[PDB]
């Protein structure tokens, strides 16, 4: 039947928004009511979400318009249809920086994050404390002579000092360094129990505390080792701070805290990159929209402009689209060759964030984007293709799936909560 059809996918459509708009307010409720999850990695799932209850919102709004010259001709349908095209490109921007995100979370690790902890040095200095110190971070010995620690760091180079050492010199004694702190932690009795419990990014955190104090060092914070251990964090943040370390180098100390309480690497980000991410999944998407709204409203305006063949008009907005879903492959393909690289290096395990993260954006970028790459130049077996829509209606609830419902971190704060409330 004719009707029949029509009508059956009317409601796949519907409910298919229904069910993703209810999934998405309800995430975003969890991701915003829980604390423990207030992390820019949320956050940009977040706007992503709103994209998606934005469109929905469109979805039913023009719906609700059908309750009572026609809604076609309207202007309050040719706004409503112009809303929805701004959600449209947002999802795919948001999803591009969604990819951005993921990619800079994979090229960050424990020599970025010395490197900005440490500082370089060119030349050999002698530090406040008495100690002879060059590169990143490389103290030499505490003796009280240059003409000494000079040659002290000419046996650790290899060739003749002088004292000027290269960019190149330094990354190579930065990687003996950070090796040594390795070795001292699973050579220690206090502190290989807790490193191997601890996750990739808050190991970074307790080998940046070896790097710095020692591993004999950080081994008198028998108090706070014991909580990290036991998955407490927040306890273990409020131990920290009440030590030597905290009140000596304050800057320091609140970063790599803030690491072992969140397990993110937000104490050494930027805040200018995400002001520049919401410029790209809310700023570049009106940047083309508009003018295809005017456009067609100028010199194509024929029922809320669905009839979209003509001219260049539709290529405005097809275009940034498709540039979108070009370099989401782009990425897509690069995460792959470096997730697979760090796991057979043992650099990552499956358990780590910037895995699962990788396993959630991995299927969403070619679930949404391989349409558009597909028939990239096609202007437009009926019933086949009538199964776009529900696709693109379960959309959202899929989001809300792989970013909130099955994210373990999210899950451990339910449990988190149930057991307060029975103790
Ligand atoms: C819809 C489905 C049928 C497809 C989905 C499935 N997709 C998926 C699964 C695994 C790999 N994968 C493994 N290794 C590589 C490699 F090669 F290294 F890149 C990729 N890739 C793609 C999926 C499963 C598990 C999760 C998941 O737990 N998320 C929560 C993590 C989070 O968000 O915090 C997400 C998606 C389930």
């Amino acid at each position: 039947s004719p009707e029949e059809q029509l009508l059956f996918l009317y409601i796949i459509y519907t409910v298919g928004y229904a069910l993703s708009f209810s999934a998405l307010v309800i995430a975003s409720a969890i991701l915003l009511g829980f604390r423990h999850l207030h992390c820019t990695r949320n956050y940009i799932h977040l706007n992503l979400f709103a994209s998606f209850i934005l469109r929905a919102l469109s979805v039913f709004f023009k719906d609700a318009a059908l309750k009572w010259l026609s809604y076609q001709d309207s202007l309050a349908c040719r706004l409503v249809f112009l809303l929805m095209q701004y959600c449209v490109a947002a999802n795919y921007y948001w999803l591009l920086v969604e990819g951005v995100y993921l990619y800079t979370l994979l090229a960050f690790n424990i020599f970025e994050m010395l490197r900005i902890d440490e500082g370089l040095r060119l030349k050999i200095y002698k530090d406040t404390e008495g100690y002879y110190t060059i590169g990143i971070g490389h103290l030499l010995t505490k003796s009280p002579s240059l003409n000494a620690a000079k040659s002290e760091l000419d046996k650790a180079i290899g060739r003749n000092t002088n004292g000027v050492i290269t960019k190149d010199e330094a990354e190579k004694l930065f990687n003996q360094d950070v090796d040594a702190a390795v070795r001292g932690i699973l050579r220690n009795a206090k502190l290989k129990p807790v490193y191997d419990s601890l996750d990739a990014v808050r190991r970074a955190a307790l080998i940046n505390m070896v790097f710095q104090m020692g591993e004999t060092g950080v081994a008198g914070f028998t108090n706070s080792l014991r909580m990290l251990q036991q998955k407490r964090w927040d306890e273990a943040a409020v131990n920290l701070a009440k030590s030597r370390w905290y009140n000596q180098t304050p800057n320091r100390a609140k970063r790599v805290i803030t690491t072992f309480r969140t397990g993110t690497w937000d104490a050494y980000s930027e805040q200018w990159i995400f002001r520049l991410y919401v410029a790209i999944g809310w700023g570049v998407p009106l940047l083309f929209v508009v003018p295809w709204g005017i456009v067609k409203y100028l010199y194509e305006d024929e029922g809320c402009w669905t009839r979209n063949s003509n001219m260049n008009y539709w290529l405005i907005i097809r275009l940034p689209i498709l540039f979108a879903c070009i370099v989401n492959f782009l990425i897509f393909v690069r995460v792959i060759c470096i997730v697979v690289s760090k796991l057979k290096a043992n650099l990552m395990c499956k358990t780590d964030i910037a895995f699962r993260l990788a396993k959630s954006t991995l299927t969403l970028i070619p679930l949404l984007c391989t349409h558009e790459v597909i028939f990239a130049f096609v202007m437009d077996r009926f019933i086949k293709l009538f199964t776009e829509l529900s696709f693109t209606s379960f959309q959202g609830l899929m989001v809300a799936i792989l970013y909130c419902f099955v994210n373990n971190e999210v899950q451990l704060e339910f449990r988190k909560s149930w057991e307060r409330w029975r103790l």
